[PDB]
């Protein structure tokens, strides 16, 4: 049978310390019930990576939150994309897939690259930062809004916006009907900022509606991929660097194998995103009856898979609970798995990396300078303050 669970992973006592209640999602059995908000819910690997490449039987167009669309009118216009399904899905993959390509990474690297190398030196003329504030949230929002092509000004609505639609997955709660009431300005903004004029050409925005003469998109839907890339491509990016930065802090002897050698700093980012999970969790939806580790889940039910939980199962990784920048962390589901699998990870990629380079190359110690602060979201993982100490190189 499914066991069942009381266990809220949408409360603040989880968001505090996920872990011990993810060993309990993990060992009550491959499939649990959570009667909290009657959905179905899956922890372990090898269960998330099964749902994760089976997105017909668990779809996302039925919304990878909570909501069923199929039951609730969405709280926005569904994602082309994420909250697509095959054959839907496909166009708009491509052309995401197309604009985050390795090309456009050798288009932006460079940029990129200056851009950390500048906000690390401006902190070593710093010392004791707010490694969120000053690091991990300044660097992203110096970068990520000029690659989409995004006018100067309005640029402050992206953190919002992204914030809120990661809240918006979650249940009906007071962090998510928090995010939602009356954000009517940001939403505002975004979708006039999603228009082919307001975009610089040769940004990602610009190139998504380039590509609608091809066949692949029209015209009407290059708004709605540009609102996607400006969504999810900001705060899980910045949780990432944080989480970086963090681990780096926690555990001193990977901080010293890195400076040894700088061309760990990929895989050191790579190992923060399955260590910290930014995106701790995502929903399908069952379009029939299946049967998922021996149990048997009807059709039209939600499925809420727990990323992060997969990333720390003992039964797929090595010392789960250690950040090791050599552990290799191919297979991972941080960045999902499978049709969906996040098309924007090489931007990612990208930033975590020259950041951590940065540090690498610049910094010889980071220890923790204050009182560690948590920032809730019931989708997102990550630190609201990480006071640290910088001892230069
Ligand atoms: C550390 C940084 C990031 C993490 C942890 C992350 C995580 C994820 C995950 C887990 C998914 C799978 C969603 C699902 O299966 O329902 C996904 C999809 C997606 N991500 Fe990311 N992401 C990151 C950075 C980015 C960036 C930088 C961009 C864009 C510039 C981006 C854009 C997208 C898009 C558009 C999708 C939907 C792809 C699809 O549905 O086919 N993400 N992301
Ligand atoms: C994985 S987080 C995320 C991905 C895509 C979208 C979107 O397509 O709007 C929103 C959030």
């Amino acid at each position: 049978t499914i066991p069942h669970l009381a266990i809220d992973p949408f409360s603040l006592d989880f968001f505090d310390d996920p872990y011990p209640d993810q060993q309990t999602l993990r060992d009550a059995g491959p499939v649990v019930y959570l009667d909290k908000w009657n959905v179905y819910g899956v922890a372990r690997y090898a269960e998330v990576h099964a749902v994760l490449n089976d997105p017909t039987t668990f779809c996302s167009s039925r919304g990878v939150g909570l909501s069923d669309f199929k039951k609730e009118k969405p709280w926005r216009p569904p994602s082309l994309i994420l909250e697509a399904d095959p054959p839907a899905h496909t166009r708009p993959r491509a052309v995401l897939s197309k604009v985050l390509s390795p090309a456009t990474m050798k288009t932006i690297r460079d940029g990129f690259a200056a851009a950390a190398d500048a906000k690390v030196d401006e902190l070593l003329q710093r010392g004791c930062i707010d490694a969120i504030a000053d690091l991990a949230e300044a660097y992203p929002l110096s970068v990520f809004p000029d690659a989409m092509g995004l006018k100067q000004e309005g640029r402050e609505h992206l953190l919002p916006y992204a914030g809120l639609v990661f809240n918006a997955f979650g249940p009906p709660n007071e962090l998510r009907q928090t995010a939602i009431e009356r954000s009517a300005p940001h939403q505002a903004y975004v979708n006039e900022q999603c228009q082919r004029p307001n975009l610089a050409p040769g940004g990602f925005g610009a190139c998504i509606h380039a590509f609608t003469d091809t066949g692949e998109i029209t015209p009407d839907e290059a708004p709605l991929l540009v609102r996607s890339l400006l969504s999810a491509g900001l705060d899980a990016t910045v949780n990432g660097i944080g989480a970086a930065v963090y681990c780096l802090a926690r555990f001193p002897g990977e901080l010293q194998r890195l400076r040894s050698d700088p061309t760990l700093a990929r895989n050191a980012f790579e190992e923060a995103v399955r260590f910290e999970s930014p995106v701790q969790t995502f929903f399908r939806t069952t379009t029939r009856e299946v049967e998922l580790g021996g149990a048997v889940i009807g059709e039209g039910e939600k499925v809420l898979m727990f990323l992060g939980s997969a990333n720390r199962d003992p039964r797929r990784w090595s010392d789960p609970d250690l950040y090791d920048i050599t552990r290799k962390t191919s297979g991972h589901v941080g960045f999902g798995s499978g049709v969906h699998m996040c098309v924007g990870q090489l931007v990612a990629r990208l930033e975590g990396e020259v950041m951590l380079s940065a540090l690498a190359r610049k910094v010889a110690a980071i220890d923790i300078d204050g009182p560690v602060k948590r920032r809730f979201n019931n989708t997102l993982r990550g630190l609201e303050s990480l006071p640290v100490k910088l001892t230069p190189a």
